[PDB]
């Protein structure tokens, strides 16, 4: 039988299946899509971001450069797809490569438990038995009832990424991460964009001063972005799609793209036959070493508490199956930056001055804005800060919270700083390119030590 | 008197004496340029990295965008040249700003030493006495005297920052890290560029892996690059100028930039008044605390030892100062990245392949290419790696080297690891944002360890 068969081949699943394998773990996958990589190399992160990286360099050029009269540019929007298409086939064809390499055998088909130690591939009729069983079946785009998405005017975010045509009017309902991004993507390319959230802003697991940032810089661009609103139905029309708000009003557009969070996904895989429920939010509860309740088998990823990002994933995949093999593992959660690849990006390390407070840890703040940056000058680039947050008696880094260009690449040194437990003194003490953006984040953490040279 | 007499206002001395004035220094500066901020500032970083940026965005629109069909797209020189002053002047009168912030007094003239004690502002007759001198003279273009240099056809790299308009052939005799930087910037704006070096190899600071990888990608952009060949007169002509090499060749251009290094810079100094001498190299010989043999006389920058770097020299003003205070100051040179921000990016921190050969330490390499990058190849990028130089027994990163898009803010994190005398593991199991550039980072790193995921 198998050492370890892993449910779902996402970000969680295909990672851990390759550790497994390096391990020397004799590993089967069942996934029930064609192409492995799961949401985020099918519909999520891989294509989400050709499109942002695209999109952006079109807008700028559409704006205007330095230096330069552009005389012309008009979307093509075929090439566009073309080329999102072309990343996603390479990446997908990268972990079928991988699995081939690292000898994993792949089962094509929805896995149902059988029992705690037997899964059935409903499709091929196999029955799959193993040591461990990892499920990764992440999560599935949330509809509330309210709203009728039929997949053509009211839409979820897979079909937000393959519009046949520049929508004249988008409105997004909801605005976290997914929606905001896609909202932009269009919104670059002509549409007028419409952003509602229920809560008092956007971006809810960035700080609040990142998030109130980032309101005023997509509301500049020439988003609407209206907080605060709840809409109470989604119906499609003859050529459109109206959003009724609470209250009366009702808007219309050409698409509306109902993204207002993801839920854990455990449709048709029979956990009661394992021994194992989901709880009230239809996540499967894990402790710290990621098993469930029967202690062989495990699960990670969206399925699981914790942000649902693909790095969390793969991370909580690695810690899982070291830990059936070896008996210890670990995430580290406070290392893993939450990034919107908008331009400007914004991100989060950390904790939050939000969740500081709430837990009644004392830190000191450092600030460098990025219109004090030689570099970001030097590129046009004037609005923006980073923000870290450090103990307020050992100067150890709780947090790192930014807006601006690139400052999710940026902040990959921040998140590495957090996972070695540095001292803002450290960080601000260390080696930095001058002129890059990277001094920023020196700057902000001399601030946070005690002051920065260059404020 | 004053406590700190720095001379220069460049990077090292600019921060030394913000530094200084932090931990409750009186301090005063002479500089004989009437801008603050010196080469870096005036006529160096910043410039060129302001003309580096904005080529950069006009170049990919005269190619094509992805997903676009774009019309030429015309050059306005005065436009960038506009911008380009226009960061130069935020920059300096940033420093300006955090002089009078921090209680720094500023003399305009040449500084000359009378005595180990007392120096003279030639200019305003200012007789300035110090506890502590501190000597940032900087660096100069180095001339050879077959270069007849006439700062209007054969020029230097301040010349070549303003050229009135796009050379039709520009010629540049060396092939390091300013000259090829320029040669890109105008290569980018229409210009037939040619490189010629002395040297096998371009880029000869960088691992010679990355080097040759430079070369290869800059000849596809459209640059000549020749090796190997000895120029042997540079001579200004009429309307143009010629590049003479050995054996007979001549080839001829419209303008020549001679940027075959630059030269430790104390001219008009009287060194020698201070019981001082430079070395073969006109260096300013000093100790692991930066103090020259007169103990209380202190140099860094472009004018002692070590790279010839803005950050490397405002690291060392740190150091020198904290040790006149507090008899503490340090700098880790093997945490100090060197760039190239052409695009593709080019940057090197820590030991090189061919030091760790010279020095026998044993070493592993782990490489992760661009093309296996999701983020890469959504951007449209393929080409490019990053390589982990680590001890063979003890995992310690040696090195970390690359070429690629943004290779530099990427390898900001490497510096950081380098600071921290971390393994090659710690790196590579670090959280690292999906997608991102910065996984070609770890993905390298946990393959100097022992075996990436995704190859
Ligand atoms: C538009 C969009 C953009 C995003 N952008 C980013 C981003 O840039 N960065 C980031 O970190 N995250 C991003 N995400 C979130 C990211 O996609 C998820 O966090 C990530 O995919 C979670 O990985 P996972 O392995 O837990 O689950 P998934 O990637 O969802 O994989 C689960 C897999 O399990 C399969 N499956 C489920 N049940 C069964 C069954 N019973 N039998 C067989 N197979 C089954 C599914 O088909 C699926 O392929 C984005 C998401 C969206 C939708
Ligand atoms: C085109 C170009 C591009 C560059 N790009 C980069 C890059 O992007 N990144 C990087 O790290 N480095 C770059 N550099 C190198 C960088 O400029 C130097 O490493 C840096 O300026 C060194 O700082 P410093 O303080 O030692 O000397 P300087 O910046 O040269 O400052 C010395 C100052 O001292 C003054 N001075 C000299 N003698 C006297 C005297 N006796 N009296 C009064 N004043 C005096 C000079 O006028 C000068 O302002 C570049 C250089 C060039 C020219």
């Amino acid at each position: 039988m198998y050492d370890l068969l892993v449910i779902g081949a996402g970000p969680g699943g295909y990672v851990a299946a390759i550790r497994a394998a390096q391990l020397g773990m004799k590993v089967g996958v069942v996934e029930k899509e064609k192409a492995l990589g799961g949401t985020c190399l099918r519909v999520g992160c891989i294509p989400s971001k050709a499109l942002l990286e695209t999109t952006e360099r079109i807008y700028e050029a559409k704006k205007g450069l330095l230096g330069a009269k552009v005389k012309g540019v008009e979307l093509d929007l075929p090439a566009l797809m073309a080329h999102k298409d072309k990343v996603v086939q390479a990446n997908t064809q990268g972990v079928e490569f991988l699995f081939k390499k690292n000898g994993i055998a792949r089962h094509q088909g929805t896995a149902r438990f059988l029992s705690e130690r037997k899964v059935l591939v409903e499709e091929t009729g196999e029955e799959l038995e193993a040591r461990y069983i990892l499920i990764a079946t992440g999560s599935a785009p949330l509809i509330p009832p309210w709203a009728q998405v039929d997949y053509e005017r009211v839409v979820t975010s897979t079909e937000a990424l393959s519009f046949p045509e520049v929508p004249k009017r988008l409105i997004v309902v909801g605005g976290g991460v997914i929606g905001l991004e896609l909202g932009v993507v269009w919104h670059r390319l002509g549409a007028e964009v419409i952003v509602l959230e229920y809560m008092d802003r956007i971006l809810p697991t960035m700080d609040l001063e990142v998030s109130r940032a980032a309101e005023r810089v997509f509301k500049k661009q020439g988003l609407t972005i209206r907080t605060g609103v709840r809409v109470t139905a989604v119906v499609p029309e003859a050529k459109g799609a109206r959003v009724e708000l609470e209250g009366g009003e009702v808007l219309e557009a050409d698409r509306v793209l109902v993204a207002v969070g993801r839920r854990p996904y455990t449709e048709g895989l029979s956990l009661e036959n394992a021994g194992l429920s989901t709880d009230e939010r239809g996540r499967i509860p894990v402790d710290e070493h990621l098993r469930t309740r029967v202690p062989h088998i495990y699960a990670i990823g969206d399925v699981v508490r914790g942000p649902m990002l693909a790095h969390k994933a793969s991370e909580e995949g690695i810690a899982a199956v070291e830990h059936m093999v070896r008996g210890f593992g670990h995430v580290d959660y406070q290392a893993i930056p939450s990034v919107v690849y908008t331009h400007p990006e914004i991100a989060a390390v950390g904790y939050t001055e939000e969740e500081l407070k709430a837990q009644g840890i004392p830190y000191k703040v450092g600030k460098f804005p990025y219109s004090a940056s030689g570099r970001a000058r030097a590129m046009g680039e004037t609005e923006g800060f980073i923000k870290v947050l450090a103990h307020a008696k050992t100067d150890r880094i709780l947090g790192v919270h930014g807006i601006g260009a690139r400052v999710g690449d940026v902040l990959a040194e921040a998140a590495l700083a957090l996972f070695f437990k540095a001292s803002a003194e450290d960080l601000g003490r260390a080696p930095h390119a001058h002129p890059s953006l990277s001094e920023i984040l020196k700057e902000a953490a001399l601030a946070a030590w005690e002051r920065p040279i260059h404020l």
